[PDB]
């Protein structure tokens, strides 16, 4: 009754859902011209059945969406009973505003495009603003890294009792601040000005940045400089999605980092090679979790405060 | 071509506006039984023309936005060419997420109820979320008072070049920040922590508590007691939207507030007699100035930075 | 697999139509501002399951409203297999037509609101106009008051055989006659003209006033009066929708009504107080019996021609 | 700018629409299989332009129907600025409501169809219930045969000043009191008890039927028996939609009728032929002012009441 | 749990499937006036019922086309589960492309109209183009003929180890191709000339004729003399769908054909009476087979190359 | 009041619709990710204003598709009257139907997204299938090349009177016979048997490939030595879209062809160097005219035949 289809080409993040619950992957064969133009043919009967389609990647984005839309589409006029797109990190997330100028919010955009391609339901991780949950009419499951995050940082910081929760933006306020009060500690904002100011008490403690996202690390860099300057012992970096960009690594390498942190969400595999600062933790049994769950009728917001 | 309506009982800030632009409000005759069941009439042909109905209250929220909402309706339904909703302060606009419970996105059932009803364009000021703007699939010109709120700080701050901007919670850390770039000061931020903290300086120095909108005036009256304690010289509260209820009017009598700023975005007469301490900006001009400028396909850009 | 949650504050309908189907009714915190801003917190996971919303009141029409369409939203948002609306009393429902003047058809919008608010089904009593189910494209279930008005006439009337059922109105022609021929008697119409007037023999008979609705109750007293000028024994007065705004008590009181009955369709424990007159007739197993059957699959039509 | 297009083979009515505004139609070439397929061709360019299709015929309804509904689509595809469907006589109008049966709400059905095809906005003649103006999202305008036939009743009936007002059914009674107040005059119902009945004086007066369609004619020519046994003097019968069928003819011929008075809302000049005793008002100029109107901008609701 | 309803008044091809199910159709009672106008009554409860919907006919589209899309109503209003359109011979087919003048996409408004009327699933026969699936959001299955028309060659046709396929006109090549691939024979494509030519080689083969349509068979029976012109022994027409308007017979009787071949997606009772040389595929068996498995959830794809 | 934006990177074709317009593109910074993540910054005010965007490109559709799709919302997001989107290739276009498997209809896809992201109105040249017109609800204005293609033949191939038009395949078989027909000549087919045959004389004769689209070019280069085979003095081959993907080129150079035609749909200067058989028809004008006449009201429908 459940089938689970891997999009993309990074089948890994896929399969640990499928394996954890006793299923394979649906076949599906995907033809690609020079173009990038994507084929789809569904290699099995998904007619009456609840169908979970899993995009990890975020490599090519367009590419990544575009693929992910059209197995959508071809499910859901091969009368699938549902579609569920599991997207653990949200395309074009961070264009969720207009930001005082001309801009889309192709965050939006996204959502609408989901919606008309056939989704019936949104499985996603730690999404960059909670709010894009109401770029949708279809119900959207907003699944938290936090337990696992609060999980790793007791496990692998011994100073955890004594340390700052530290926000790189003051966009990231709320999401320290949440589980600075949960560990029962001191958090920290950073803000890049418009002409980067620390607000908080980082001496002698040891500084851990959270934020959702991390790209080209421009920012947690310079932010882990700036807490060093600060008086901090050491900098953590646990960050959910992953992407690293280009010149990310090369920075993670040349940066004061004990470890960045992050979450298997994107592939990280590839990255983990040139890069031994890294860490990943494991979100698949939460996915799979919420997926199995979804599709049972039980509660998935167990999942927000559970690992 | 252009037609105002004033929707709810205070005719106060509309009548500014078609003043403003030389124009007379529209003929309504809205008539309300016991049970608050809202009957509208519209006392002139809106057949073809370019309305823009004005909701400001937010006295009893759930009558004014059926109000509005009945408003649209009808001028939708009597061949208005563009209906256009003025609302200075957007209903609901708080609850624009979950936040890690089964609770509903009522910012985005207004946005829907709102389309629904007819709404092609909507004109607001200082949206709680940025976000807001994608719950709709129709345009929104979303206004800031921060220009008029730079503009009385310089003038009636004389500490201002040396002052702190102040967040009363963790979520309006990218409202004072903003602001105190600007103006290039410094910020802060308080945070009541689920079991009340400053993170930044604010030493013999004024503060002033940024924020978009106040109701029973609990949080900048915890907030200017915190800051009191840390030593600044004297507090300011500066809010765009002044809901003020219940005890607001005698907490901010006592508390230690030099001034209170707000907008005349909702009606603030009434206010003023039994509180001395309130000035209030008003915002008709820049209303008046975008109804203009949507009308005749101008730039209302303009009003993102000039007063 | 069924839940059934009450908006409002009165649960006395929606627990009787729990305790009927064997069920408590679902968890739910409900803050309200002074603003009457309404906070919804649903308290228990419905993920997969067939949600019944119950609505009473009719006190404050647009509160009532909106916590009923927020209620939807929560519900539809938390992963609800079927949301249904079921309101007995359907709100501005005397607003279903233009009119000859430039009015909202609000029931029309009213439904628009629920339909995007996301209910699936709609359960309702004696709609003001049966034209009203097509201002859906969702069903809507119009069960009727007159299988147990029917009942209570023959039971509580002994001069039933030979009365007349009247229509305080020419909108109402239709109802009275249906209800005349089952019982095989006498109808009659009333008229207020547009400068009162009875059409029909009520001489010697006990007369019956039926209408879907009453609220100031001037309509009815005045037919009242009007039926014992013509000859009329004694005069009844049954209405499943007793909304009985202010005065309506007092001048029931002052009439010339042997009884005015209503249906429990809005909440008259306090009317009845200080009205010996008014009595009611229970139809909450009528509505548990709908929802017992829409759950089901089985056929409600039963509920139409039987108590 | 304006365009007028005539659905149907019956340019009867459009020509005269044409003619009032000094128009010519536009070239359709439309072509029909032995299987009533229907090909639409439009013969010019509506591209930019405002477009009102004439529907005029009741002959065949769902032919007339989907001819009407292929000429909105085709020039709704063809960049019309704004599509209008003239249809003077609103087809399955009395579908409007369930009727306590698993019947379908037509009209509700027609009202999306001609939506879902392009259409704009509405003008039609006499509703058979005001609240089908509900089942649209588009605005509607529903004009009125009344004062044409309040015009004619003064000038063609010698004793209208003390006729009644009878309404062959219950369901017409807001119809014949409308009519009786206007004029000052007495009305009265007729009813067919489900197992014939007229409430209301009648006796020594002339009667006048007035409904707002017939077909066959049986309800009328049974209800002028009742009015003649009752002691009218003579019954007229006044209907702004005159559909006619089979039996019609005779029946109006041989039953006691003074006149039978029709709109041209649907064709007339065939019947007229085997039948004398019809009179017709034209109502060519009332749907002629609804365009140029709906076009300009200007009240079409003065059409409500001026001839 | 599964209903099978009949529209139309041919209940022939409806009773095969019905007994191929073993089920009876469900009570339908149809009104219809002078005018056509069609009334529907449900004669059962298909709430939370799979309801499907036959169509057959192709006699007077718009009379067929309006009872369908009624009877969709009255079932989705009814509370149905889900709805079905059983359409064998989709009505419009052939107008899918503007085809270089201002027509409608007749097609897409059809389809439009059958998704607007609460249609959520179709069941369809031989598309005349494939892309017309893509006029819809809804699923649709195009079962295909050739599977009975290739099994029906290999039993009735001796030669047909080296015969030709021959496609009428330009459009149907795929078809025809697709079909001579299989079998392992030559094609042959026809096309009529804009002021008849032959491609490929038909001489001493026996041609067979393969379209997806019949009609008027002028085009048929003209390439039929074509292919007799160019040495073909003998000359077959396999159709799907066999309209046969008017003259068709008439030619068909007259034009050397050895056999026309169609399937009782429309009644050929009828038309066998006055035409030997009509021979019928009994379809129902497919048909009666993707009903049985869309409402199982089993794949309907095996029909697609199994009879 | 109009206003001409490029998509891409390729400002190739829009700017010299823009000079034939006498006007230049619209301000736009895109920033682009190594992610590929596109932004869009609408550099001047497109309040009220025609807006359309050219989208030339098909290099990396995924990309290109996701650019313009932004850039639609960007424009209706900021009032813009009207966004039109102009792709003379549209993307997905081949996937137009399911084809006898779980496919996607990609094409429909792409039309839903365009149109959920504000577009009101497509140009578009030579659509692989006419029915994909059908995919839309907002009106699409299919150009044809055709008269430049025709124009094209004659005054550059000699024997042009006596040639054959060739369809690589079998689906294209109505366009070349649409170009036979006009030009007084043959045409022929060629079919890949699935397990390459010829119908229709080439002998002694040129023979022109005529085509939508080629791509890798492999079937019309099998295609070309078919035809040499068959006798052809020397193949043309003429495409309006000329994707050319990797061997594309050196095929082109090594095969027979005379010449290659191609439009300026897609970018074509880099072909040019590696490839010297290659000529451009430009197309610009007939794009310019189709936005000049979509502007003015004008007929667009001259272009279907005038240069």
């Amino acid at each position: 009754n459940i089938k689970i289809f891997s999009g993309s080409s990074h089948q890994d993040l896929s399969q640990k859902i499928a394996d954890r619950l006793g299923l394979e992957l649906g076949k599906v064969v995907t033809k690609k011209f020079s173009n990038q133009e994507t084929c789809v043919e569904i290699g099995e009967s998904v007619r009456g059945e609840d169908v979970y389609i899993v995009q990890s990647g975020c490599g090519e984005i367009n590419d990544n969406l575009m693929e992910l839309l059209i197995m959508i589409n071809a499910c859901k006029i091969a009368s699938a009973s549902r579609v569920t797109a599991v997207i653990p990190c949200f395309p074009y997330a961070r264009q969720d505003k207009k930001d005082k100028s001309r801009a889309p919010i192709s965050a939006k955009l996204v959502a609408n495009m989901l919606s008309v391609a056939g989704a019936d339901h949104i499985i996603t991780m730690d999404l960059h603003a909670s709010q894009i949950q109401g770029f949708f009419d279809i119900p959207v499951d907003n699944l938290y890294a936090e337990p696992a995050v609060l999980k790793w940082i007791r496990e692998n910081i011994s100073e955890w009792r004594n340390c700052t929760i530290v926000s790189p933006d003051a966009g990231g306020a709320k999401r320290v601040t949440s589980i600075a009060d949960r560990l029962n500690v001191d958090f920290a904002l950073i803000h890049k000005e418009r002409k980067m100011v620390l607000v908080g008490d980082v001496k002698d403690r040891v500084a851990i940045l959270v934020d959702d996202m991390a790209d080209t690390c421009g920012t947690i860099c310079h932010a882990a400089d700036k807490l060093l300057s600060a008086g901090a012992t050491r900098v953590y970096a646990i960050l959910t999605h992953g992407i690293f960009s280009g010149p990310a690594i090369s920075r993670i390498n040349n940066a004061c980092f004990e470890a960045v942190v992050v979450t298997n969400t994107i592939p990280q595999e590839d990255k983990m090679k040139h890069c031994s600062k890294i860490q990943v933790i494991d979100i698949s049994m939460i996915l799979a979790e919420a997926i199995r769950r979804t599709h049972n009728g039980e509660s998935v917001s167990y999942l927000f405060s559970h690992v």
